[PDB]
């Protein structure tokens, strides 16, 4: 049961997509199981839907693990997963949320390379698509987007570790995504869950251009942050990607934001350094706790309050 699986440590791909089927069996009255695409090695991708009824109801996008060896974000939503059935019903905010949106949560958004860094390569981060023309394996799903693609930030050669890949969605990560949220078309916000440095970011990452929604999302994630802060003391820093970390193009809220969904952030969890994507499994809890409360205050803002 989801009541007995240990939130409190890593676990492997297959442990991962058993306990969704766990989840979906224990609480079918408002979770649901998704095959949206399958991976470049043909492992199926899989998105959890959150919903009380509706037709095609405002969503919320959220995806964990693009980039492998970020364990802390996997984690993160398995326990996300689990907390989203308990506090419906009991947690008024929360409740009120999902009485009027649908969450989409995608806890392993690059299969191929989690199952890689369990099995010889703890710290990779591209997907494993292979390009016959090198020795080089994978590009780097978060240069792969339709934002400023193949512009500064990010390179060309395929040994690099930002490779951007031959065209923008060439990757069937990547692809199905694009296609799912374009289809579906009433996303409201879209997250991406990233590791390390402790950071809450919006867009641009290519342009350093000001998005015309700027000054309201600088104070939603000024919000976010102060409620992530009030647990544990944990503080992050926040702006726009290109300013606060590095100019990056074909990053996923970039396109996201082209795309009209206006709620678009980007978390880079804990640490800053210390023990970076090895953070140790005691962190685990505390880190999605925190970030729980970061999280809601951004759906609050987006079925607005
Ligand atoms: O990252
Ligand atoms: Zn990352
Ligand atoms: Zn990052």
């Amino acid at each position: 049961s989801t009541n007995t699986f240990n939130y409190a440590t890593y676990h492997t791909l297959d442990e991962i997509y058993d306990f969704m089927d766990l989840l979906v069996a224990e609480h079918p009255q408002l979770v649901s199981k998704l095959q949206i695409g399958r991976s470049y090695e043909g492992r199926p991708i899989y998105v959890l839907k959150f919903s009380t009824g509706g037709s095609n109801r405002p969503a919320i996008w959220i995806d964990l693990g693009i980039h492998s060896r970020e364990w802390i974000t996997q984690a993160t939503g398995v326990w996300f997963a689990k907390k989203f059935t308990e506090d419906y019903g009991q947690d008024p905010s929360f409740t009120a949320i999902l009485d009027s949106m649908d969450i989409f949560l995608e806890i392993v958004t690059n299969p191929d390379g989690f199952a890689f860094t369990h099995s010889q390569n703890r710290l990779w981060r591209k997907t494993r698509s292979v390009t016959s023309s090198s020795l080089c394996v994978g590009v780097d799903a978060n240069r792969n987007w339709d934002a400023g693609f193949g512009k500064a930030g990010a390179s060309s050669s395929p040994c690099s570790e930002t490779y951007h890949g031959k065209y923008a969605n060439s990757e069937v990560e990547v692809k199905s995504i694009v296609d799912f949220v374009k289809d579906h078309g009433n996303f409201k916000a879209f997250l991406s869950i990233h590791s390390y440095s402790q950071l809450l970011l919006y867009p641009y990452g290519y342009t350093t251009q000001s998005i015309p929604d700027k000054t309201e999302l600088n104070q939603v994630a000024k919000s976010a942050v102060a409620a992530l802060k009030s647990l544990y003391g944990t503080s992050y820093k926040y702006g726009s990607i290109i300013t606060t970390i590095y100019q990056a193009s074909g990053g996923s809220i970039d396109w996201s934001y082209n795309q009209g969904i206006k709620y678009s952030f980007t978390f880079e969890l804990r640490d800053t350094g210390r023990y970076g994507f090895l953070l140790p499994a005691s962190q685990i809890i505390p880190t999605a706790q925190e970030t729980w409360l970061g999280v809601l205050t951004i759906m609050e803002h987006t079925v607005n309050n």
